[PDB]
């Protein structure tokens, strides 16, 4: 079977969330490859199926629960499983369609929807932009809520779109980037529900661009400067890898050291 971690909202702490957090960077990659103290996710092109998939398993106190699908090469949600329904993303490709066949098996009812797991198919379905859709505990216990009864007819498709949102935010974004973990830390911690500011939504934009900047970099410095964004909106460039350890945990595989 493939690698399980579990998280439950019930009780949820910085440290508990902080553990998931770990653990579920822990399977994602073994760490081995790392480029200016970066690690890089395994490579799609040589990678079997047994090693492609985490499985991430999410409760809460109303005691129901609900199972994330990650592919390990991008930390990318590509679908879902919810007692005896399995549901999928539309996949980009025959490759991708093939994959995700290994997984959930054992469920009786499998379905892909029409539509893909990007950002912007899913905000046109829950019908707003992630900046204006809450993260925090409270938001994930309601995703993963959501998520459990869609099966049954009880969740209308706007708010799966919105529940998808948030989980993808605070597992596959806050396992790329230690800042977005330190983000739902701190709503945690305070017990505060708020949207993602603009230094967060520019960092999930722009994760694939930092990848190829940084494997691709001079010993660190960028051959042309990234412009990120900070809280108030305002943009400001990194030239270098250095300022971003902090920050970037994980990189998708852009190419060979
Ligand atoms: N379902 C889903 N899961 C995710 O982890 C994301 C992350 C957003 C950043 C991202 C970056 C690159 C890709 C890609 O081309 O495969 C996809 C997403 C996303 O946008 N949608």
């Amino acid at each position: 079977q493939y690698p399980i971690i579990n998280f439950t909202t019930a009780g949820a702490t910085v440290q508990s969330y902080t553990n998931f957090i770990r653990a579920v960077r822990g399977r994602l990659t073994t760490g081995a490859d790392v480029r200016h103290e970066i690690p890089v996710l395994p490579n799609r092109v040589g990678l079997p199926i047994n090693q492609r998939f985490i499985l991430v398993e999410l409760s809460n106190h109303a005691e129901l629960s609900v199972t994330l699908a990650l592919d390990v090469t991008n930390a990318y949600v590509v679908g879902y499983r919810a007692g005896n329904s399995a549901y999928f993303f539309h996949p980009d490709n025959q490759e991708d369609a093939e994959a995700i066949t290994h997984l959930f098996t054992d469920v009786q009812n499998r379905y892909t929807f029409a539509f893909g797991g990007n950002y912007d198919r899913l905000e046109q379905l829950a019908g707003n932009l992630r900046e204006n859709i809450e993260l925090g505990n409270g938001p994930l216990e309601e995703a993963i809520s959501a998520l459990y009864y869609y099966s049954t007819g009880g969740t209308q498709l706007p708010t799966l779109a919105i529940s998808f949102i948030i989980c993808i935010q605070m597992i596959s974004e806050a396992a790329r980037f230690q800042y977005i973990e330190g983000e739902m830390r701190t709503r945690i911690r305070y017990n505060r529900r708020s949207a993602p500011d603009p230094s967060v939504i520019t960092l999930e934009n722009s994760w694939g661009r930092l990848s190829t900047a940084i494997q691709e970099s001079n010993q660190g410095a960028f051959a042309s400067p990234i412009q990120l964004q900070r809280r108030n909106g305002s943009k400001f460039s990194v030239y270098d890898v250095s300022i971003l350890i902090p920050i970037i945990a994980l990189m998708v595989y852009r190419c060979a050291p």
